[PDB]
């Protein structure tokens, strides 16, 4: 009952695409190729003329927040309680700030400005290093003891980092025994080598 | 059982602030001076280092949006049901994008970019007078029949663009009508007018 609409990218849709994979459901992928894109009829219907699109039978998202939302909402990853889920929130925007930065970087001065943004790096990481740590000893999740769409989110945008900086976790042994604990989930870890993510190049302007 | 800590300026505490005061609740206004911003002490504190810092009895948040949404889940402003849920983060995802864009000029290129943010701005705010037209024509909120934290964050960023290009809502009417309408509830007109809102600046840098 799952459509993704979107570009044939990782992008904004890796980290849902992720946590469907990992919840065991099951979604159909639109591609949305740059001659169909230029053609300027989708865009026009899109609601901020921007991808990705989602369909849960008869509902129509915009917004890869609001689908993550939906989806953490919608099959119980958003934390226990009233407090659990502002801390996902407070994470999923950290999330989202970084992955502001990093698409600004990539699109609009990656040459340039790799240098800067790498040495800044290590500062815009730490946050979710200290979250760890202060959540179980950070042997669990981002957020309380059960799985939240922010996980698939930092999950991402780690994974991500990773290839824009190699080692760049390897001063944070929380967030490294993090990416490779929930890499290793079972579902995920299947999706993670399967050429449907494998094959699909994580920006479109061929830079990471 | 409510604290705001943030500079002295509506900014992004503003959408916040209208909708507890439309919400009849107290809260206490810690501000922080650049001085003692630029000391250091508070921004290593600050989980992102940055405002604004909220604290709900010993919960301490950060991020602007996940204030709201707390706010918002607290309080009974999120929609009806879970669809609703959906679509009032997707309103309000749309209107973060819009802000970032306003921060984006305001604080980097007032100047040299103003013009053309001017004219593209008709078909930034279109989206939202498509919201309200097939809602109940547009006579009552953003989304569904009852008010959501995706309301006062629009009413903000439609404030603050009608004193950065006045008379930008003449070509939308739905629109329009709505800031008046949700300008008047009594709550929050008093708001509006009273010195706590009044006399604090929209951004930190003198310009809008
Ligand atoms: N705030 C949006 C960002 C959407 C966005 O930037 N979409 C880009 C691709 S990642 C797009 O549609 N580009 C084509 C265009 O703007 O015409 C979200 O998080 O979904
Ligand atoms: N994503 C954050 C953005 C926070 C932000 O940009 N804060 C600015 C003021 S509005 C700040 O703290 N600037 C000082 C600094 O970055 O050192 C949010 O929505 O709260
Ligand atoms: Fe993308
Ligand atoms: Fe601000």
């Amino acid at each position: 009952p799952y459509t993704v609409v979107y570009f044939p990218v990782r992008g904004r849709c890796a980290a849902l695409r992720m946590l469907l994979a990992d919840q065991g459901q099951s979604w159909k992928e639109e591609v949305v190729t740059v001659e169909t894109w230029q053609e300027g009829s989708l865009k026009a219907s899109c609601l901020y003329g921007q991808l990705p699109k989602f369909q849960d039978g008869d509902l129509t998202l915009y917004q890869s927040n609001t689908i993550l939302r939906h989806l953490g909402r919608t099959l119980g990853l958003y934390g226990k309680d009233q407090q659990e889920a502002a801390l996902v929130d407070m994470v999923n925007d950290g999330v989202e700030d970084l992955r502001c930065k990093y698409i600004s970087l990539i699109y609009t001065n990656y040459e340039a400005g790799k240098d800067d943004y790498v040495k800044a790096l290590p500062g815009q990481l730490k946050p979710f290093e200290t979250l760890l740590s202060q959540n179980q000893g950070g042997k669990t999740f981002i957020v309380g003891d059960q799985i939240s769409f922010a996980d698939y989110n930092l999950l991402d945008l780690l994974l991500i980092h990773e290839v824009l900086a190699p080692g760049c976790l390897d001063a944070f042994p929380l967030l490294s025994a993090y990416v490779g604990r929930l890499s290793a989930r079972p579902k995920l870890k299947a999706f993670l080598a399967s050429p449907e993510y494998v094959n699909l190049p994580i920006n479109g302007n061929g830079k990471q």
